[PDB]
Order: C-alpha cells, then structure tokens, then sequence
C-alpha cells in the first residue's frame, strides 16, 4: 500500500471529455513524490485546442501523492487502496453555469500510477466564464475535506474551488467527490481530516500544442495559529549596522532573550511572546543580514553572527538574561552563555545545534538535500539562485501546512537573491560528520559547558524532529543538570509552528520557578 510511495513514482494521465457537444482528449505524464506531497506534470490536448479553460480540469486531472504526516498515516485511504486502486467520481457545480460529471480509475499499471478519466459537461452557457474562456491562467489554494463512507467501504470528499475570473470576480465550482476501492482487500477508512493544496500553472516555451504544466503540493492535516506580527519595530545600531528587534513586557526584572535560526526571524516567536510578556520582558532580535535587520555584504559565518549578537546584547545594556533559543540561535545562546555564565538564569531550547557525528543521524529524506546544500556549486544554485531553503526546506520543517500569509512573512527578507547569502552559509556551518572542524570544536565546547552547569534548562522536542531525534532528546534531558523536558507532539524543526501554545505556556510556568 504505502510501500509503493517511498520514492518518485511516474504518472500517466489520459482523459476523454464532452462539454456542450465539444469532444476532446488530454494526455499527461510526469512524476510524483509523496514525501513532499509533490506533483510535476505536463498535460497536452491531443485533439486540438481545449474547448474549456485549463484551470477547470485541474481537479479532474491522484490524491495518493498527498503527504500524510506520520501521526495520521492511518487515515491515508488513497495509498492503502493501491496497487488495485480506487474509483473516483465527482460532480462539479460551477456557480450559475454548467456542471462536470467525472468517473475515473486511479490504479497501478506496470510501474506507473495511471489516472484514466471520463468527463461529461452539460448546461453550460455559451457566453459564460467556462465556454467564454474568461478564466485567468492561475490557481488558488484550497482545503479538501475528507470523511469516511463505511457503507461503500469508501470516502466522501467535499470542497469548493475558487477560479479567478479576468474581470476580478471569482467563479465557484462546488465539488462532490466519492472514492471506493477496486480490490476487495481491506483499506483505511479515515477520521475527519482535510488536505491543504497549492498549485502553480505554467507553460513550456518549446511546446507547440495546447498544453498545461502543473506543480502541486498537498499536505494532510486536521487531526491532532495566528499569522499576525503586531509588534512595534525597534532598531539599535550595532557595529555600524542597524538591527531590528521586538521589545515588550515590563521594563524591570530579568529580560528573556529569544534567538531564531535559519531561515526564520523574530516572526517565529510571534505566538510564544504573548505567553511571556505579561510577566517578563521579551527581546527578540532579527539576526544580522536577516529579518528586518540590515543586510551588509558579509561572509555570514557563525562567527559573524557571534560578533553582532555580542554587540547587540551590550547595546541594550542587558545584565542577567533568560534564553529561549532555536536552531542557530541556540548555538549563539550556548556559546555566549559559556563565555558569560554568571549572566544566564535559565535556558529554554528546542531543536538546537549539536555535534552530529554521522549523516545516518540526519533525517534520511533530507540527507541528499542538505549534502547538496553544502556545496559551492549546486548548493549556491539551490539556495541563492532558486531560494529552495525558503520555498521548500522551510515548509518541510513544519508538520502543518504553512499558509501563504506566513510564507510571505518568511519570504520578505530574501526577495532579492543577493540577500540570501546567510541562507546558504548556515547549512554549510552545520557540524555534521566532523565538518566544519571549527564549528564542531566550538559546539563541543558549549555542550561540555552545558553538562557541567547548574543553570535551569528546559528542552522542547517533537517527533520525529530533525536536529534532535526523540531518543537524543531523552538522553540529554537525563544527563544535563536541572533539565526539564517537554514533548510537544509531532514536529520537525520549527516546533513553534506546530504547538506554540504549549511552548509559550510551559515557558511562562517554568519562568516562575527561577530566581530572577
Ligand atoms: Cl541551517
């Protein structure tokens, strides 16, 4: 079942349709990778020009390539129906226009997952958005709702597609879907969940025939978060550069310093700060060359971030601090704490920088990618030229699907590809397999200092994690002095995006037990 989807699967799509007496056929082929929920396909019209706009056919033209996270892999009906496959039937109601009626078989034929469909459209106005071709060549992001249909041993699916019309209006296409398996072998009948979808339509500049190129990403969710950033912007001059930081909470007492990593900013602390501000001052700077801080032309090694954070702390006159750190902000926090141990009253850390002795400790699905990130040729193309760390690695570091509002918040500091230099130097500084030896030695030193320190420690971890596997999170919580471990449930690297209420509330509760 799910075993046939561990790699890249070739896809073939063939449709035969009839809309208002207009007959047409479409062929398509490509490849799917359920690990990312990814689809790459090109569809051509084999009978001439399409009598309907291409966006109307997207949903008809293989939801088995959706990415089901591990904690809801028992709700993936589509994969458990393979290789025999399932029958998919739909009735799509275009608002104030016609309707499509489709019937398809999604099955394995040889080594290819093929999707053969019949389509039939009726009652379409000749001057409507569909037959008049008033649809814009784009596509929106939708929520596809799934529930079990134990009578037919299948599922019932409902959602509403929003098609952009060229006059600025929206055409609604109400979807009513039904999937039942082809083979009698038992399948998975899921609880109520949904799929978060996103699609990008484009053209091949060398294709002469009427065609459509499609890139799609789908992620299941809804079986177990504010997007705003209401903080007033603050700036301080640090080594001739301006650095942006959030400053809230009472002015007295021990401040709490929040340190982000790659490729985020203080935006990753937007849902944690409100739990801490009512009792403690919250300081959350944007790293140099990141966020809203100035982006000078540096090599942006870890040492460069050490210089600017040291001068940021002194610029704000901070005496004693509590640290809430994540990813490379944790290496900055532990290193500074090792060098200023009399000024740290507590450390709350999550998915933090540690010496990774072998690549087999790295997430196997992300090993090929991060080894390609750590090259001066392919690595710069991926991160600098193509912005893969923002568009791909970042949404793969969150179990739940990041919305477009949240992605645009992370996209803003790196709209210009020349400013993406810290996005590429950071993964090359990761101490993996003994390289680079200077970071390995530095990280080994603050890990050693941490093991001999009585400072309060609070470790957040998730499953399966990335930097900190669950077994490693359990080992360190036992041997580190005065450590309290918290399991936040499922998680990859940005644990603040999967369970921000548990992180912030436990920190607010843990902060009261310290002497500050
Ligand atoms: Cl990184």
């Amino acid at each position: 079942g799910e075993e046939l989807f561990t790699g890249v699967v070739p896809i073939l799509v063939e449709l035969d349709g009839d809309v208002n007496g207009h007959k047409f056929s479409v062929s398509g082929e490509g490849e799917g990778d359920a690990t990312y929920g990814k689809l790459t396909l090109k569809f051509i019209c084999t009978t001439g020009k399409l009598p309907v706009p291409w966006p109307t056919l997207v949903t008809t033209l293989v939801q088995c390539f959706s990415r089901y996270p591990d904690h809801m892999k028992q709700h993936d009906f589509f994969k458990s129906a393979m290789p025999e496959g399932y029958v998919q039937e739909r009735t799509i109601f275009f608002k104030d226009d016609g309707n499509y009626k489709t019937r398809a078989e999604v099955k394995f034929e040889g080594d290819t997952l093929v999707n053969r469909i019949e389509l039939k459209g009726i009652d379409f106005k000749e001057d409507g958005n569909i037959l008049g071709h008033k649809l814009e060549y784009n596509y929106n992001s939708h929520n596809v709702y799934i529930m079990a249909d134990k009578q037919k041993n299948g599922i019932k699916v409902n959602f509403k597609i929003r098609h952009n019309i060229e006059d600025g209006s929206v055409q609604l296409a109400d979807h009513y879907q039904q999937n039942t398996p082809i083979g009698d072998g038992p399948v998975l009948l899921p609880d109520n969940h949904y799929l978060s979808t996103q699609s990008k339509l484009s053209k091949d500049p060398n294709e002469k025939r009427d065609h459509m190129v499609l890139l799609e990403f789908v992620r299941a969710a809804g079986i177990t978060i504010g997007t705003g950033f209401p903080f007033d912007p603050h700036y301080v001059e640090v080594l001739g550069e301006r650095m942006h930081y959030v400053d809230v909470g009472p002015r007295d007492g021990t401040p709490v310093l929040f340190l982000h990593g790659n490729p985020t900013s203080s935006y990753v602390w937007r849902n944690i700060i409100p739990h801490v501000a009512p009792t403690h001052r919250c300081i959350a700077p944007d790293l140099i060359g990141m966020g809203k801080s100035d982006k000078p032309d540096l090599g942006y090694f870890f040492d460069d971030h050490v210089r600017f954070m040291d001068a940021f702390i002194e610029a704000l006159g901070l005496e004693e601090v509590v640290l809430v750190i994540h990813d490379w902000g944790s290496a900055l926090g532990f290193h500074w704490a090792k060098r200023n141990p009399e000024r740290v009253k507590g450390i709350a850390f999550m998915e933090f920088i540690r010496p990774i002795p072998t690549w087999d400790e790295w997430p196997r699905f992300a090993r090929r990618t991060f080894q390609a990130f750590r090259t001066t040729d392919v690595g710069r193309k991926l991160i600098i030229d193509q912005n893969v760390f923002i568009e791909g690695t970042l949404p793969m570091g969150v179990v739940r699907p990041l919305t477009e509002v949240e992605m645009d918040h992370y996209r803003e500091p790196f709209l210009n590809p020349v400013d993406r230099e810290p996005l590429w130097r950071f993964p090359n500084e990761l101490p993996i397999a003994g390289e680079p030896a200077n970071i390995v030695a530095l990280v080994e030193e603050y890990m050693d200092w941490l093991h001999q320190s009585p400072v309060p420690k609070l470790l957040f971890w998730g499953t399966p994690g990335v930097l900190i596997p669950p077994a490693e999170a359990a080992r360190l919580a036992k041997s580190l002095p005065n450590c309290k471990a918290v399991d936040i449930g499922p998680g990859e690297n940005l644990l603040q995006e999967d369970n921000p209420d548990l992180i912030g509330s436990e920190i607010a509760r843990w902060l009261s037990t310290l002497e500050i």
